[PDB]
Parts: C-alpha cells; sequence; structure tokens
C-alpha cells in the first residue's frame, strides 16, 4: 500500500468556512492511518481531532494490540482532551464526526466512527459499507437518547434532531449534549482485505453524503483513472448536484485498483 497514490479533495462549497478535515499518514512500519472529520458549529472540534489523533493513536499502539479497542480508547481520550480545551464560548457547541481507518500489515482494516461520515470498501465492484450512520431514526440510538434525558424533535422538513439541535447521535465535542446521549464512543468494523477483490477505500463527508448514496459514490470513483482524480470527481459531483456543505473525499487504492 503506497501513500503516494492516495487521492484527497476537500471543497468548501457555499460556506463561510471549511469545517471538514482529512488526513492520512504512516504511523509505524505496520500501521497506516486515514481519517475524515466533518465539523459543525465552528471548526474547532474537527481541527482538534485533526491536530491530535495521530499522537493519541501512536501512544496507544504499544499498549493495545486490538485496533478496535485502541480506536475506542483513542476517541474517548480525544473527546476528554477536547472537552477540557473548550471549557478553558462557541467551542461548547462545536462538534465533529470522526471516521478513522487503521490498516495493519497491509491487510487488517479497522474502521471506527462516530456520526455520519462514510467509509466504503469497494469489494468485487460492489460497495461494502464499513460504518453505520448515527442518526436519530436508528432504534438503538433513539433509545439511548431517551434513556440519558435527551429527546428527538422533528423540524418542518421532517428531519429529526437531538434536543432540536443535532442531526447525529454520536460525535466528538457537542459538549452540551454529552450528558443527553450524544456519545464519543465509536462503532467499529474489522475486515480482512482481499487484494484480488478489493479495489479501494473511500471516506466521504456530508457534502457528498447528502447528495449521493454509497453505490453512486463507488460509481464516480470507478470511472476515474487514479485515486487523485477520483477524489476530486466525487467532490465536484456533489457540488454539481447543488450541495451547500463542505465536501471531502479520501480515496485509498488497494490491490484490485
Ligand atoms: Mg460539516
Amino acid at each position: 500500500i503506497s501513500l503516494e497514490n492516495v487521492g484527497c479533495a476537500s471543497q468548501i462549497g457555499k460556506r463561510k468556512e471549511n469545517e471538514d478535515r482529512f488526513d492520512f499518514a504512516q504511523l509505524t512500519d505496520e500501521v497506516l492511518y486515514f481519517a475524515v472529520y466533518d465539523g459543525h458549529g465552528g471548526p474547532a472540534a474537527a481541527d482538534f481531532c485533526h491536530t491530535h489523533m495521530e499522537k493519541c493513536i501512536m501512544d496507544l499502539l504499544p499498549k493495545e494490540k486490538n485496533l478496535e479497542t485502541l480506536l475506542t480508547l483513542a476517541f474517548l481520550e480525544i473527546d476528554k482532551a477536547f472537552s477540557s480545551h473548550a471549557r478553558l464560548a462557541t467551542l461548547l457547541t462545536s462538534g465533529t464526526t470522526a471516521t478513522v481507518a487503521l490498516l495493519r500489515d497491509g491487510i487488517e482494516l479497522v474502521v471506527a466512527s462516530v456520526g455520519d461520515s462514510r467509509a466504503i470498501l469497494c469489494r468485487k465492484g460492489k460497495p461494502m459499507k464499513l460504518t453505520i450512520d448515527h442518526t436519530p431514526e436508528r432504534k438503538d440510538e433513539k433509545e439511548r437518547i431517551k434513556k440519558c434525558g435527551g429527546f428527538v424533535a422533528w423540524n418542518s422538513l421532517g428531519q429529526p434532531h437531538v434536543n432540536g439541535r443535532l442531526a447525529m447521535t454520536r460525535s466528538i465535542g457537542d459538549l452540551d449534549l454529552k450528558t443527553s446521549g450524544v456519545i464519543a464512543e465509536p462503532e467499529t468494523k474489522r475486515i480482512k482485505l482481499h487484494h484480488a477483490d478489493d479495489s479501494f477505500l473511500v471516506l466521504t463527508t456530508d457534502g457528498i453524503n447528502f447528495m449521493v448514496n454509497s453505490q453512486e459514490i463507488c460509481d464516480f470513483v470507478n470511472q476515474c483513472h487514479d485515486p487523485n482524480e477520483a477524489a476530486h470527481a466525487v467532490t465536484e459531483q456533489a457540488i454539481q448536484y447543488g450541495t451547500e456543505d463542505n465536501s471531502t473525499a479520501v480515496v485509498v487504492p488497494f490491490g484490485a485498483w
């Protein structure tokens, strides 16, 4: 897996600020990192994650061999550190998704997420979704919101929001909703890559996600010669469909690219 062929694109769109962050790096000889963070309420929370995630992960790697466990601890560590940082005034309502992929030894893929940023494995030409959206229509998420003293309010567009404010049920930051069910504990997915079958991994933010489903995302990517082109093609398509949000994509090529 060569990081020199990863594609990335981040387009601000019709917003005053780009609140998306993305990154990838080689953390150790065995472990590669890829992440998108889709901010809301100001970029503070996404930028924080973008600034602190590598080190938080690298510190944990000699202590935790289980990548799913590691990523869970890391997300909670990062949220704890962010909350100290905001405390010490819009920062109290700054929040972010976080979708983090670790790839160990070129073959063991672990994805941890809170929120609605997607990670899609293209396996044998078909989308395999490696995240599930943390949104208020989800039965388990609904139930935990009520259990912790939050509630769901539906806006005039028929969209559900936690306490009438937040469209997702897990995030980093959103400190005012951390005691009402909006947790930083991620869900994780583990998959063994198969380099004959597996074509790429694509991470996307809501500027894309609101415009296209995950099959359409794979479609855009597959019509492109390289990941770099693919990553721009995905973001530009979202914009052409009239998206108003920041649009960010990371395309990581695998054996079957
Ligand atoms: Mg956003």
